[PDB]
């Protein structure tokens, strides 16, 4: 195998990794690196070019093009450069200081996010989820730990990561499709019904679920009752477990966790939902009853 993208040899003149190890799965190790020139922050992923006995190099290529298309979207994480190995691609993508969204879904930080914080980084996920749709990409891994920010101290902006499970619109629910997070798959997901847009609008009802209740919408104690809570939409709305979310959030949720994806709203439709309207009160309002 002949080498596409920079020599290693020119990553390790130009950046040198740190000691903050920001993730690792099977097939990827993603490090903090710096410049050594600018002294910028960014993260390496490093890229298994061979797994599971399969050569993956054509797509690693395909995940490079779908980061690419979305580089004009601030709400997708931005990649900087490619660099290549013997057995490793790796991506020097832009830092999202503030890891994962995850972390403020845990009970432990739900007492320093606000209503007004869910409102503003569920409306940021639908501005890019909308980019992402428009141009016929589908996430399809849109769990709360691929979704980052670039601050916690104060709360700053979302950026959508990792797009290894994404295709286009209407393509076939293969094995890699039915081997997510057993909680975060989709009921069509489950019975292998194509791709559609409305798979991810089913994970962003997921996200405001877990940001405003701090729990798990759909597992259980083993997979067998996770796959059962999913295929029957067995969700919590008690009042003890909704009891400080609005109505609002509640109907929002309730539009887009329904079993039947054509039922779901789209992107666009969820940026005009009524519980996202807020206006920002350091602004003057101007009323319909004008002064003349
Ligand atoms: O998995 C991928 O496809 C890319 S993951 C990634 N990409 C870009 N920037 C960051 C920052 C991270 C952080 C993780 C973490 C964990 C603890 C404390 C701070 C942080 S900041 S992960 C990451």
């Amino acid at each position: 195998e002949n080498l596409y993208f920079q020599s290693m040899e020119n990553f390790n003149n130009f950046y040198i990794l740190t000691s903050k190890e920001l993730g690792r799965g099977k097939f990827a190790v993603v490090r903090q690196c710096i410049s050594k020139s600018t002294g910028q922050e960014y993260a390496a992923k490093f890229l298994k070019k061979r797994r599971r006995g399969q050569d993956c190099r054509a797509e690693i290529l395909h995940e490079i093009a779908v980061l690419e298309l979305a580089k004009s979207c601030p709400r997708v994480i931005n990649l900087h450069e490619v660099y290549e190995n013997t057995s490793e691609i790796i991506l020097i993508l832009e830092y999202a200081a503030g890891g994962e969204i995850f972390s403020l879904c845990l009970p432990e930080l739900a007492e320093m996010v606000s209503e007004n914080d869910v409102i503003r980084l569920i409306k940021q996920i639908l501005e890019g989820v909308y980019y992402l749709h428009q141009n016929n990409i589908v996430h399809l891994d849109l769990k709360p730990q691929n979704i980052l920010l670039s601050s916690i101290y104060p709360l700053g902006d979302i950026k959508i990561v990792d797009f290894g499970m994404s295709r286009k619109i209407g393509h076939a629910c293969e094995l890699r499709e039915i081997m997510g997070t057993p909680e975060y798959l989709a009921p069509e997901i489950l019975n292998y019904d194509p791709i559609t847009t409305a798979t991810d609008m089913w994970n962003i009802g997921i996200i405001a679920y877990m940001l405003l209740t701090h729990t798990s919408p759909f597992v259980g104690e083993d997979n067998q009752e996770t796959y059962l809570n999913i295929s029957q939409v067995n969700v919590d709305y008690s009042e003890e477990t909704f009891s400080s979310v609005s109505q609002l959030a509640t109907d929002f949720i309730q539009s887009l966790l329904v079993k039947n994806p054509e039922k779901r709203p789209t992107a666009e439709i969820c940026l005009s939902h009524s519980w996202l309207q807020q206006w920002d009160f350091e602004n003057l309002f101007h009323p319909e009853e004008t002064s003349s």
